[PDB]
């Protein structure tokens, strides 16, 4: 993640092709 947001335990933080933070 980056810090602005936080993902759950069942999910993980992943980056997108465009360069945006998301949840995978």
């Amino acid at each position: 993640c980056e810090g602005n947001f936080y993902c759950p335990a069942e999910k993980f933080c992943c980056k997108t092709r465009t360069g945006q933070w998301g949840c995978c």
